[PDB]
């Protein structure tokens, strides 16, 4: 199973300036629940976005995708192609925009946290991948984060 997990503004923005223009503790907890114990695959930029203190994310097989054959990520596997990372029963692609797009053909699950933030798209933004007609999606209720933003979860699947 390859799944994608991400949070996006309504506009499709997932990242800006190498970080995220919001912070939902509830989505972090949800993220941790969904990925705990499994392989997490991320682009090198996303690895860089992780604070050195949470790095590697505990209890998960941290894999970083880089074309740099000598890139050192203390506590992770650095692989130069996505196929090297799919060697576990459950693999979660955790970002960023490039790796989401690269992984979409392998995916059967997308766990999408939609953040009700009017965030117009800007040059350089990392974007959520486009899901075609093969994806079947079920939505949750709009919830309120303690950060003040509303959010809801879309769970997409396809065979
Ligand atoms: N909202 C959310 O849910 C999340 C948002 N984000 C945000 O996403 C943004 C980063 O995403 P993005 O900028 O797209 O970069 P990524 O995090 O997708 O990593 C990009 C890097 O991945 C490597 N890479 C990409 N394609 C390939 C390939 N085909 N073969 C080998 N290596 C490859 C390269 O690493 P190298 O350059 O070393 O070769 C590239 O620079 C940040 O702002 C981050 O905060 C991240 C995670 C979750
Ligand atoms: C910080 C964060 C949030 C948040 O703060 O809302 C939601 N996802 N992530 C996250 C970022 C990078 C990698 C994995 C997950
Ligand atoms: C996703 C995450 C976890 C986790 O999933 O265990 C623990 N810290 N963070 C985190 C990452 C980036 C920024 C803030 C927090
Ligand atoms: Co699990």
């Amino acid at each position: 199973m390859v799944g994608l997990i991400w949070a996006q503004a309504t506009s499709g923005v997932i990242g800006r300036g190498g970080d995220i223009p919001w912070r939902l503790p509830e989505d972090q907890a949800h993220f941790r629940e969904i990925t705990m114990g499994h392989t997490i695959v991320m682009g090198r930029r996303t690895w860089d976005s992780l604070p050195a203190k949470v790095r590697p994310l505990p209890g998960r097989r941290n894999v970083v995708l880089s074309r740099q054959a000598d890139f050192m990520a203390s506590g992770a596997e650095v692989v130069g192609s996505l196929e090297e990372a799919l060697t576990s029963p459950e693999t979660w692609v955790i970002g960023g925009g490039q790796v989401y797009a690269l992984a979409l053909p392998y995916a059967t699950r997308c766990e999408v946290t939609e953040v009700d933030i009017g965030l117009p798209r800007e040059a350089g933004d990392a974007l959520a991948p486009v899901l075609d007609e093969t994806w079947r999606g079920e939505t949750g209720e709009w919830r309120f984060s303690r950060s003040g933003l509303r959010y809801r979860l879309y769970s997409y699947h396809r065979s």
